[PDB]
């Protein structure tokens, strides 16, 4: 016998169950559609404390308070960003989010399997702008080792997991001030 679709999302879930937080190294791609305006592979980190996040990628420093406020650093603009994501938006940058919190807006079902893995498939009820959410876990203990989101566009944002770790999130890992980036131009998009 084998768990159904929501049932191993929720056993996914409890590889990211540290009170103190769980760090997440990962490398991801996204290819545009017609492969026109592509972003390369490279690598990244999440760090997870409850709802909270603090998103290393790019040239991109990110942090979520866990309620409503996205704040994040451009080092290649030198601009500090505060804003109100959508929740799209924030699986988009953060695709282990379907593990963190309740959601109401997927349907789930099982996808054909991988050698010693498994997939999830996640689909909107309501058009929001992804077309697919696809999680891979591993088949024996449904830990989580990539993802992929389709855009209704056809953008696929391609995540492979590298590592999993715990790790003891301080509060000022979630926090991004002004006074840490001498001369930045703070853009508040609230």
């Amino acid at each position: 016998m084998q768990r159904t679709a929501e049932g191993e999302l929720q056993a996914a879930a409890k590889h990211l169950a540290n009170p103190d937080g769980t760090r997440i190294d990962f490398q991801a791609e996204t290819i545009a559609p017609n492969d026109m305006g592509s972003s390369p592979l490279s690598s990244g980190s999440l760090i997870l404390k409850g709802n909270q996040f603090r998103l290393s990628f790019g040239s991109i420093t990110a942090v979520f308070d866990g309620k409503k406020t996205l704040s994040y650093y451009d080092a290649s603009e030198n601009t500090l960003n505060i804003s109100h994501p959508t929740n799209a938006e924030l699986a988009m940058i953060n695709p282990l989010i379907i593990l963190t919190r309740s959601e109401a807006g997927y349907r789930t079902a099982m996808l054909p399997p991988t050698k010693g893995g498994k997939v999830i498939g996640l689909t909107p009820k309501t058009a929001n702008g992804i077309k697919q959410i696809e999680l891979q876990v591993d088949s024996r203990d449904s830990r989580p080792t990539g993802a992929m989101i389709t855009l209704e566009d056809g953008t696929k944002i391609v995540t492979k997991i590298t590592g999993i770790s715990r790790t003891k999130a301080s509060p000022g890992l979630f926090r991004l001030m002004k006074k840490d980036y001498p001369g930045v131009e703070v853009v508040d998009l609230r």
